Order: C-alpha cells, then structure tokens, then sequence
C-alpha cells in the first residue's frame, strides 16, 4: 500500500531521530487524524513491521527495518534527483512524496546511476544548467 | 483528478488515431467498464472539455485539446526520460502511467531539459550507460 510506505518511511525517521515514537508523534508528523494511525499501526503490528508497547513506544521488527530504511532512501534520492536537476526547492517535497510509489526498483537504480554520474564530475552539471538558462533566458 | 488526466490523454490519443472515437474506444483502451466512461465522458462534458455526440462521436473543445495535447507531451517525455536512463523497456508505461500525475510542470521542464542534455551529445548517453555497467558487473 501507498500510504503504508509512508507510514513505514516515517516510522522509520520518527524512532531515528527522537528514539522514542509514538501514535502521536506520527498523527502530527503526518497531518492525520490519530485513530486512522492507531488502525493502521495495528496493520503495521499484524503484518509484523512493528511492535507497538507501553514503555517501548513503536519499534520496527528486524523486517520494518529493512524496508522502512529502502524507502528513507529511495525518498531522498528522489530528493536529491530533482534538486541536481533544477527543480525548485518549493517544489522537491510534493513531487517526490507522490511519485516514490510508483516508481518500479529497478527505475529508482537507474535514478540512483543517474544522480551519481552528475556527481563525479561538475562539468557534467554546468552543461546541464547551460540548457535550462537557455531554455528559461526569455525571462531573464 | 488523475483519473480525469488519463481520460483527456486517451481520447486525445484515440481521435488523433482513429479520427472517429466512442466511448468503447476509452473502455477497450483503459480495460474500463463502459458504464464508468459514460459517467466520466459525461462529467468531461460538463467541465467543456469534450464534446459527444451521434455522428460525431468525442471530439474535444479547444480546451480539451490543449490540456490533452500536454498530457500526451508528458506522458512522451516521461517515456524517453527512463528509456534514456536506462529502465528496462518492459518496466517503462507503468512507471510512467504512475508518475506522470505526481509531477508538477515545473519538474516535467526540468526533465525536459535533461533529455535535450543527453540528445544532444552521445558522449553523454555513454558516460551514463558506463555507470549502470559497473553498477551491475556483479551481475554479468
Ligand atoms: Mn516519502
Ligand atoms: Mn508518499
Ligand atoms: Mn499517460
Ligand atoms: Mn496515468
């Protein structure tokens, strides 16, 4: 599921970066209301991505590891891909959070080839700018 | 709404083939039921997009034609974009079908720059193929 991947990818920086995560902590991260959280977090636990305790708070099983920190990257290379190529910022956000789900694997290597080969070699990515200034000089 | 892209997309695509389109075309194409096209076809109506009459069956408004004009540009590019960069052919009208909603114009540009840097100059298209190589030398 689309959403399920976010809730994985979140999860995942929600215990990252604050070590304990709960409930709350992902209702507000992701501007949901926190029931529909604690139902899809009980998905989450049945399918055994996590485990949701008392003291613990929300823990990843060795299984939601794997995937939550698959999709953390993929959603910052998406990041980094659309930044290396002119996107403005305001917009890198949006557009990856739709576009990471329906992106096949085996695109997001050749995403991942393709951010690499502009960073071994800056020539590659004033060549690359050149044509968006010409593309865009009619409103300079 | 996303679905309502694929349909303009569609029926661009189906009157610039066919000349003459129906609302079977649109299901047979989108593997839809008819019913729903009819509902679709009809909203389209509403919103001035499309016309669909007896004789002669969808043609699309001024304003259709343009947005679905776009849409077609973007669906094209978004193809030669992971073509490009190396997705496996079979992989591509998925990936594709899916993304093309979730980017904004400001992104559809910007790979549009990108395509023009590497058709414009082979080296380019080979310093790229170079690192999916390497990338999967294990493989070979
Ligand atoms: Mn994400
Ligand atoms: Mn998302
Ligand atoms: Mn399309
Ligand atoms: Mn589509």
């Amino acid at each position: 599921t689309p959403s399920m991947e976010d809730y994985i990818e979140q999860i995942y920086m929600l215990i990252e970066e604050k070590g304990y995560a709960r409930v709350s902590d992902i209702a507000e991260a992701l501007a949901v209301h926190p029931s529909s959280v604690t139902k899809m977090v009980q998905k989450l636990d049945k399918d055994e991505y996590l485990i949701y305790e008392k003291y613990r708070g929300l823990v990843l099983t060795s299984k939601g590891k794997k995937i939550g920190k698959r999709l953390v990257y993929r959603h910052e290379l998406l990041e980094q891909f659309l930044r290396i190529i002119g996107v403005d910022e305001e917009k890198i956000y949006n557009d990856v959070e739709g576009i990471e789900h329906h992106l096949s694997w085996n695109s997001i290597d050749r995403i991942g080839d393709l951010v690499q080969y502009f960073e071994e070699d800056d020539a590659r990515k004033k060549d690359l700018k050149s044509i968006q200034k010409k593309t865009e000089h009619h409103n300079q």
